């Protein structure tokens, strides 16, 4: 299970409970979601994701319970370019999820090209930190960097303007309260600059009872590293 | 991960994070470790174990840390016989652990006959609730039902007298404090009767850095049900 929690203050190379997909790997005690060269610089055309191995019991039909969960994490982005891409996302998906074919670039390793905006063809809730929004390729994006809540589509149901700061860690808290059905996101830089975005969603009508949680990141023609530095998660089924 | 916790107030049929070995199965919201017939009556010659799927980081060589862990659980045993057998154990072992050939009966599904008392041939720490002690077959046991702490051998490094009570739940708390290296066990029945036993052990010299935790039970010629009713576990790496 009814409750599960785990904490990664850092990421040592000897991991046993993480599923690595695509180009994701541990380097310097952090997870590098997207590929880097020998010298450690970001490269184009790369997708990577990680999922915790134990499944999370998000809701239980037999008892009408739904989980209250909280995910706290920190990440930093670095790039030689003034317009690094494409972004990183915390996501919740069915357990057998895998990287969809062609999901690189602005699709963030989460959606397939042909169905990226079809809410009926996907099962995913994600919180994206999107740094690239050129309207010729990312047609669904507002025209500025942003944090968005994605419910079955790369076109966010709610966004807030955000500032990308090269090399600075962003601390994020994502919480879901089954009582109010509010998924709240609070992100802050060390100087106190804060961003907040929230959305009401009934997770029961979007995702199965059991899910896996993790992170995804991608770079298409433009690039930057997507470094996940720490991550804590706790979930508890509650009756509301 | 450095920290992991999970809680099973009950065990609904739909499980995803448990590894079932032998005859173990969920019935009536509890784990029946040993086989029961259609009526729910115990049968002879059965062994069953469950393990939590995620691996636990017990200690870390690179940082000299060792985990503080606590395992709380309740179980009940029932048998129409006057000498129900053989017992249930909470155990910690390497991740790839499987039921040893011939480990039924008094070996509790934990040891192989040929090496059951050879401390160099095993890697297991277990807390046993042993109800069968006939000196002619269970030659390593004291002559009364007992709680025992087993370190790489079925011959307990320590035992205390215990009373088997048919159909009554026993609540147990097992804790390990890495600073004192004490493994403490406290068990109570609902009328307040209490049993306590402690042992000092450096888990680093017995077990590998990553392990799995779970329960094992067996019945040989004599039998009884071994029903695990609830279980919560928490582990966190500490500087020591
Ligand atoms: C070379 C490459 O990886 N192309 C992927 C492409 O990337 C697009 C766009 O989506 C990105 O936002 C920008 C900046 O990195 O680069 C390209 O213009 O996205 C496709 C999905 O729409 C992927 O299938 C391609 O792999
Ligand atoms: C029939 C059977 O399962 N025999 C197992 C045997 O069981 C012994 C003893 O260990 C038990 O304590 C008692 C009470 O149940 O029954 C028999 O006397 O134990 C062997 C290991 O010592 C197993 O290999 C046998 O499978
Ligand atoms: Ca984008
Ligand atoms: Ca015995
Ligand atoms: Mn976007
Ligand atoms: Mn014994």
């Amino acid at each position: 299970q009814d409750s599960l929690s785990f904490g990664f203050p850092t990421f040592p190379s000897d991991q046993k409970n993480l599923i690595f997909q695509g180009d994701a790997q541990i380097k310097n005690n952090a997870v590098q979601l997207t590929k880097t060269d020998s010298n450690g610089n970001p490269v184009a055309s790369t997708v990577g994701r990680i999922l915790f191995s134990a499944q999370v019991h998000l809701w239980e039909k037999s008892s009408s319970r739904v989980a209250n969960f909280q995910s706290q994490f920190s990440f930093s982005l670095k790039s030689p370019l003034s317009n690094g891409a494409d972004g990183i996302a915390f996501f919740i998906a069915p357990p057998d999820t895998t990287i969809p074919s062609g999901s690189g670039g602005g699709l963030l390793g989460l959606f397939a090209p042909g169905t990226a905006q079809n809410t009926s063809a996907n099962q995913v809730i994600a919180v994206e930190f999107d740094t690239f929004y050129a309207q010729d390729s990312n047609t669904w994006d507002p025209n500025y960097p942003h944090i968005g809540i994605d419910v079955n589509s790369i076109r966010s149901v709610k966004t807030v303007k955000w500032d990308r700061r090269d090399g600075q860690s962003l601390n994020v808290l994502v919480t879901f309260n089954p009582s109010t059905r509010n998924l709240d996101v609070v992100a802050t830089y060390s100087d106190g600059t804060r961003y907040e975005v929230s959305y009401e969603v009934d997770v029961r009508s979007v995702l199965p009872e059991w899910v896996r949680v993790g992170f995804s990141a991608a770079s298409g023609e433009q690039y930057q590293t997507h470094t996940l530095e720490s991550w804590s998660f706790t979930s508890t089924l509650l009756y509301t």
